[PDB]
């Protein structure tokens, strides 16, 4: 549970965002490069605020004991200790993969981010980030949910949380009320589920991005995009998904937060399309 810096030696880097960054480390205390692999989260440089949201980042990780979660490995003092998954995120798997992967083990993968969803939201936790590029893949049939730079735990009276600074993510994932009033909510993860399973569906392919889409669906590109959704309009259905797949994205898109289904209402559903397909 904790580690010595020392012993952690440095390989390469494998990601970066909201101010901090991942890097495969081989922690190896003989010296040999016989260690394990981990991944090592750590600020990008230091920051008072980055600092305190990095510590509470921690401790919700090391809460957090689901097969659908990245697995908390221990704390280096500073550093965050986390399992190495080398295939990667679910986004460069997808694109890589794709003549390989069939609607079922995309329904399967559906299925397991959900359930992580559903355990997220049983702990209050609102993720704020969800999407492909931040699940991870485990094995050919095993993703993890990831990234929780950006993650609040809700008080017991409260099932929002109001974020006061402006969004730095993709702002395709958002939920319209995130959009217009910086509200998250497990409500509001459900929104970013629904873009995740059009993720999932068009394999990441580039070409129908969620960022792709709103260019040719056509002032502020954000003022652009809520006034596109208060008008019902939504990405299209991706080439080849099933029907009833498509449905369950459109029920993730309702306008209002208490419209959507929840993550549990949404796992036995997908079940019952894998167990379909
Ligand atoms: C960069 C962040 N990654 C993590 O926090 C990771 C924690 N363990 C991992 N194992 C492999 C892996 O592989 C990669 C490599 C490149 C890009 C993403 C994941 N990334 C991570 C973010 C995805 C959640
Ligand atoms: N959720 C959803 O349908 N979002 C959207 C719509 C148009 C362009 C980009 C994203």
């Amino acid at each position: 549970t904790i580690f010595e810096e020392r012993h952690l030696k440095y390989i390469s880097q494998l990601g970066k965002g909201n101010f901090g960054s991942v890097e495969l480390c081989r922690y190896d205390p003989l010296g040999d490069n016989t260690g394990a692999l981990v991944a090592v989260k750590q600020l990008q440089h230091s920051g008072p605020d980055q600092q305190r949201d990095f510590q509470r980042e921690i401790q919700i990780l090391k809460a957090l004991h689901s097969d659908f979660i990245v697995k908390y490995r221990g704390v280096s003092y500073l550093r965050l200790v986390m399992e190495y998954l080398p295939s990667g995120c679910l986004r460069d798997f997808l694109q890589r993969h794709r003549a390989r992967l069939d609607a079922s083990r995309l329904l399967l993968y559906s299925s397991q981010i959900c359930k992580g969803m559903e355990y997220l939201g049983s702990r209050r936790c609102v993720h704020r980030d969800l999407a492909a590029r931040n699940i991870l893949v485990e094995s050919e049939a095993h993703v993890k949910i990831a990234d929780f730079g950006l993650a609040k735990l809700l008080p017991l009276d409260k099932d929002y949380y109001v974020v006061r600074e402006p969004g730095q993510s993709p702002i395709f994932w958002y939920a319209p009320e995130s959009l217009s009033d910086n509200i998250f909510s497990r409500q509001s993860d459900v929104w970013s589920f629904g873009v995740v399973l059009y993720e999932l569906f068009t394999y990441c392919d580039k070409s129908c991005s969620p960022s792709a889409e709103f260019l040719r669906m056509m002032v502020p590109a954000l003022s652009r995009l809520l006034e596109l959704l208060e008008e019902g309009q939504r990405l299209p259905a991706p080439p080849a998904c099933p029907a009833e797949v498509h449905e369950l994205m459109k029920l993730c898109w309702a306008p209002s937060p208490q419209d959507r289904p929840s993550f549990s209402a949404l796992g036995p559903q997908l079940d019952m399309l894998w167990s379909g397909s």
